[PDB]
């Protein structure tokens, strides 16, 4: 068979995560398809949530220590909002990995900023990689992060970094429990355009994982109102919600409602990196010892590994709902669970038409999770029509500037400024005393008006969002400015 790097990963992972080895048949075939692969591979691994898909990411990384003919490292891309301190906490404690790491964990927007030759330095803090070329020599795995095509303000950019990435024949693995026919079509398009070896691996009808999960009885319900109406002390409770301000307010009251205040916890992305690390430590500990109440945003749906007896969720598109369902009865001997979707919840970042279409389509065809047969039809029907709002000319220019070595960030920013800009989603580093928090340009203005932000090396006093967008323009150009937080960082609530 001649694949020891896969065995080495399956053993070291099964020890640090304390589970006894299982088969996981698709993963070995997926590993072999990438390594042999006469032509550059474009694998779409479409497996249910909680399958163990991240094992292939660890396997291909160990394989890079022994052979780098196809790729010298594994770049592992998580969705934009997601929290990456969990997988980093596993790539460190299990495998012990400007320095070349065999496995790098970036996020969806940071990835496209790098391919556009923009500055992402403080996000990478030594540093793992800081260069567009370090990406092109690697194998990039999109872990539930291709859903940036669903973000209206991000379609043109991320479509350009898919056209450019395939134009360089970079090996690409796409991991998703939610693969619409519309997405498989765009990926097969650029895979066929650049002579890849396209492939889609989804489990068989006799797959042991899906059989084991059908023995699980987990009901899903609908309701309205305050999510604290449905908490159940004595069980593991999780309330996942569509915005951070909403998550802080639910936690501000769940402090005093839950029987043991010690077992209440808030997690979201507007926190320092070390604070997230501490919460992952406190959360792995509670996973073995009794009950708790976890309150979080979408950030914990992709990156964090936890199982919860009862799940209370805002209404959301089917992609993030399937992700959030995946943390109810996730482990082996967990057979009973409960899900309650709040259909009256605020949308937040999500498009309104999409969240209502999943809510309707779900109610007709009652689904049970981790069984793609039930939710696959809703997936293909909601996540479509991407090409409506693609700037086909700006997309052509971005792929032009990315291909040209003599074009740097000023050429990318000025060309984008002519077709303030997409910059609205370019998060900027807010400096908390020692750590750092990524915030939006809009959030920077709100904090400057409250007189909590001090900007060194920059003159304009920030009002009128266009001014805040200009600070992001400076950070992207790598200018010697520091956006510093003056107030006291709340070690529980994060940044407002
Ligand atoms: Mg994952």
């Amino acid at each position: 068979s001649h694949m020891r790097a896969f065995e080495d990963a399956l053993q070291k992972l099964a020890k640090a995560k304390g589970f006894k080895p299982e088969r996981r048949p698709l993963l070995e075939g997926a590993f072999h398809f990438i390594t042999s692969s006469e032509k550059p591979p474009f694998l779409i691994l479409q497996a249910p949530t909680g399958y163990g898909k991240t094992l292939l990411s660890y396997a291909l990384a160990v394989h890079s220590l022994y052979d780098a003919k196809l790729f010298d490292r594994i770049i592992h891309v998580l969705p934009m909002r997601s929290i990456i301190e969990d997988i980093q906490k596993t790539a460190e404690e299990a495998f012990g990995f400007l320095h070349l790491f065999p496995l790098n964990i970036t996020t969806a927007d940071t990835f496209t900023w790098d391919l556009l030759k923009l500055n992402t330095k403080r996000r990478h803090r030594g540093y793992d990689y800081l260069t567009q070329a370090s990406i092109l020599t690697s194998l990039v795995i999109f872990d539930e992060a291709h859903f940036l095509l669903e973000d209206k303000s991000m379609v043109t950019a991320f479509l350009s970094v898919i056209e450019f990435l395939t134009s360089q024949k970079v090996p690409i693995v796409i991991m998703t429990a939610t693969l619409s026919e519309a997405h498989k079509k765009i990926f097969k398009k650029y895979a066929n355009k650049n002579n890849y070896n396209f492939k889609v691996l989804d489990p068989e009808n006799d797959d042991p994982f899906i059989k084991r999960e059908l023995k699980k009885d987990i009901k899903i319900e609908f309701n309205r109102g305050d999510p604290l109406n449905f908490i159940e002390p004595g069980r593991r409770n999780a309330i996942i919600v569509n915005s951070v301000k909403r998550a802080v307010e639910i936690f501000d009251r769940a402090k005093n409602i839950w029987p043991e205040r010690d077992r209440v916890m808030l997690i979201h992305g507007r926190m320092t990196s070390s604070h997230k690390r501490d919460l992952i430590n406190c959360l792995r500990k509670w996973q073995k010892e009794g009950d708790f109440l976890l309150i979080g945003t979408q950030a914990v749906e992709a990156g964090i590994d936890f199982s919860v007896d009862l799940m209370i969720t805002d209404r959301a598109p089917i992609n993030s709902l399937i992700q959030r369902f995946g943390r109810v009865a996730r482990y082996k001997n967990e057979k009973e669970g409960e899900i309650i979707i709040l259909e009256d919840a605020p949308y937040g970042p999500y498009p309104e038409d999409k969240v209502e279409k999943t809510l309707d389509l779900m109610k007709r065809g009652q689904i049970l999770p981790r069984i793609p047969e039930t939710y696959q039809t809703i997936v293909t029907e909601v996540h479509r029509s991407i090409t409506k709002n693609v700037n086909r000319e700006l997309k052509g220019e971005l792929v032009r500037l990315m291909k040209d070595p003599s074009k740097r960030a000023p050429d990318v920013l000025s060309a984008v400024e002519s077709l303030i800009s997409i910059m609205r989603d370019f998060l900027i580093p807010l400096l908390v005393e020692d750590d750092m928090v990524l915030i939006t340009p809009r959030k920077l203005l709100e904090l400057y008006s409250k007189e909590l932000v001090e900007i060194k090396g920059f003159n304009k006093e920030i009002k009128s969002l266009e001014d805040a967008y200009k600070v992001a323009k400076s950070v992207a150009l790598g200018e010697n400015i520091e956006i510093i937080f003056i107030g006291n960082y709340d070690w529980e609530r994060g940044i407002p």
